């Protein structure tokens, strides 16, 4: 009774038992994908709590460069320590509203990989880019326009050259926007995990938002909608928008095969979908 986990699966390895195995695999793979998302969200929340406790007189951000600069210098070791110990964080930042602060004020910490150290670098200059330019300044305008904590769907950050997701909390005082605090994750951390997943003979996973927009799929273009690949995928999109169908078997037809999927909502609001041909569940 010394059980060992499964190793390399030989090629060719009841229907109810297969449904149960697929349900558990959906849940465990979602737990794995959630790992770095939870690491980052917990760290951002912790620094946010310190940041707002220290921001004792927000009115001075509009009229005192000394206040902004002193506050920033106090926050630097806190943000740096947190980022350095956040597995999967690629950047960390505290930036301020460009209407009343200097456009490179605040903090921008970067590193290449989890084995390297974070460095404090000049923050991206708000005065150089249009507010609609997601690839340069989206990590400010999208969360602030949302008015709450925001997981950003994947985008190319052109300041660092990486396709990433981000968790950003706007810093507001009495309803007024003061700044943001956030960290980023290289999206390939998640797509690599997707690529390594299988079930049965040819089952695979993919990532989609609640409206059916593709975040990552080995065959479908990023940013396309599932319903535009095959009219049979409207049944999948319907399930994604109905919370009561989470973690239940959903049947559909795609590219000439009956398929079964299970989905689970991830920490960032994406849906992880695990799918297989119906014949692979059959006995
Ligand atoms: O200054 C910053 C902050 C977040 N993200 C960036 O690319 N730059």
């Amino acid at each position: 009774h010394h059980h060992h986990s499964s190793g390399l699966v030989p090629r060719g390895s009841s229907y109810e038992d297969s449904q149960q195995e697929m349900q558990l695999k959906c849940v465990s793979q979602s737990d794995e994908l959630d790992t770095m998302m939870q690491n980052v969200s917990q760290s951002v929340e912790m620094v946010y709590s310190i940041a707002v406790a220290k921001l004792e007189h927000a009115a001075s951000f509009r009229t005192s460069k000394d206040y902004v600069d002193t506050y920033t210098k106090q926050m630097l070791p806190i943000l740096m320590q947190s980022a350095q110990n956040t597995k999967g964080a690629l950047t960390a930042y505290i930036r301020y509203n460009p209407e009343f602060t200097e456009p490179t004020s605040g903090l921008f910490l970067t590193r290449d990989n989890s084995d390297s150290e974070f460095e404090s670098v000049t923050p991206t200059d708000f005065s150089m880019y249009d507010p609609s330019d997601v690839e340069h300044v989206g990590w400010y305008y999208i969360p602030v326009q949302n008015g709450k904590e925001t997981w950003m769907e994947p985008y190319l950050n052109s300041n660092i050259g990486v396709y990433m997701i981000s968790y950003v909390i706007p810093i507001e005082v009495d309803g007024e926007s003061i700044g943001i605090i956030g960290m980023d994750i290289d999206f390939s951390e998640f797509t690599d995990t997707i690529d390594s997943l299988s079930i049965f003979d040819s089952g695979y996973g993919f990532l989609v938002n609640e409206s059916g927009k593709v975040m990552y799929h080995k065959d479908l273009e990023i940013g396309s909608n599932l319903a535009d690949a095959d009219s049979g995928l409207q049944s999948v999109v319907d399930a994604l928008g109905n919370e009561q169908t989470e973690e239940t078997a959903v049947s559909y037809t795609y590219q000439g095969k009956d398929k079964v999927m299970y989905y689970k909502t991830l920490e960032n609001g994406m849906k992880f979908v695990l799918t297989a041909p119906k014949t692979e569940l059959q006995e």
